[PDB]
């Protein structure tokens, strides 16, 4: 997260870190057994880390649970990043509490201008690199589809939205991938892609979760 703020420990209780020896992606807890992340975060050997603030220090509220199964969206295209969504099932149920909690799925799509919370352990610099240990946060609005399409000609599908600031300075970045965009208590986006980070006229692009709720529910119901 570039241009954000320190969230505060366990203030984003649905935020997960995906670990394969190291943090490599975020995700969102949507019930005691399932995480939603980006398909471009797929790999084998995932351990889900819940209850994290400092990802390099055991602070007392963590739950580390290995993934049993990952399900990349049937129609994910890694070239275009269309349908950039994946579900991860935990080998055992998390113990839900005030610091480890699910986030609700949307019941309808969000509109341009809606204020959302974007979070993660990604790079905090727009030029150069610095990786935080504690969770970072950014409040950002959803941008109109027309401004999104204008920013990225030929690249924005009906399964994507832009959020952030066209002036630049404030954005998600490498290592935030797969993490949440939450708006009024609903998971509306997943950190997906962009051109660099926090660049003028290049806002972050996010998977449009509301299009996937039926797939998520039916996948959970049979897995
Ligand atoms: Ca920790």
């Amino acid at each position: 997260i570039v241009g954000g703020y320190t969230c505060g420990a366990n203030t984003v209780p649905y935020q997960v870190s995906l670990n394969s020896g190291y943090h490599f992606c975020g995700g969102s807890l949507i019930n005691s057994q399932w995480v939603v992340s980006a398909a471009h975060c797929y790999k084998s050997g995932i351990q889900v880390r819940l209850g994290e603030d400092n990802i390099n220090v055991v602070e007392g509220n963590e739950q580390f649970i290995s993934a049993s199964k990952s399900i990349v969206h049937p129609s994910y295209n890694s070239n275009t990043l269309n349908n950039d969504i994946m579900l991860i099932k935990l080998k055992s149920a998390a113990s839900l509490n005030s610091r480890v909690a699910s986030i609700s799925l949307p019941t309808s799509c969000a509109s341009a201008g809606t204020q959302c919370l974007i979070s993660g352990w990604g790079n905090t610099k727009s030029s150069g690199t610095s990786y935080p240990d504690v969770l970072k946060c950014l409040k950002a609005p959803i941008l109109s589809d027309s401004s999104c399409k204008s920013a990225y000609p030929g690249q924005i599908t009906s399964n994507m939205f832009c959020a952030g600031y066209l002036e630049g300075g404030k954005d998600s970045c490498q290592g935030d991938s797969g993490g949440p965009v939450v708006c009024s208590g609903k998971l509306q986006g997943i950190v997906s892609w962009g051109s660099g980070c926090a660049q003028k006229n290049k806002p972050g692009v996010y998977t449009k979760v509301c299009n996937y709720v039926s797939w998520i529910k039916q996948t959970i119901a049979s897995n």
